[PDB]
């Protein structure tokens, strides 16, 4: 299953999960992707920001949907 992984300026990150992947796993994935850590990753999909054990489809995360990613420094 595909996500978009939006970031802030306009790049479209399409990874390759399951939907029994944890949000920790999306992160992993984008480490191997672009080399961000996980600890300035934080991922929103609707309003609350996601924790790391909990899986996609929890959240109810679907096939094509997008994330926003968040580049955390302190907090904002």
């Amino acid at each position: 299953m595909q996500i978009f992984v939006k970031t802030l300026t306009g790049k479209t990150i399409t990874l390759e999960v399951e939907p029994s992947d944890t949000i920790e796993n999306v992160k992993a994935k984008i480490q191997d992707k672009e080399g961000i850590p996980p600890d300035q990753q934080r991922l929103i999909f609707a309003g609350k920001q996601l924790e790391d054990g909990r899986t996609l489809s929890d959240y109810n995360i679907q096939k094509e949907s997008t994330l926003h990613l968040v580049l955390r420094l302190r907090g904002g």
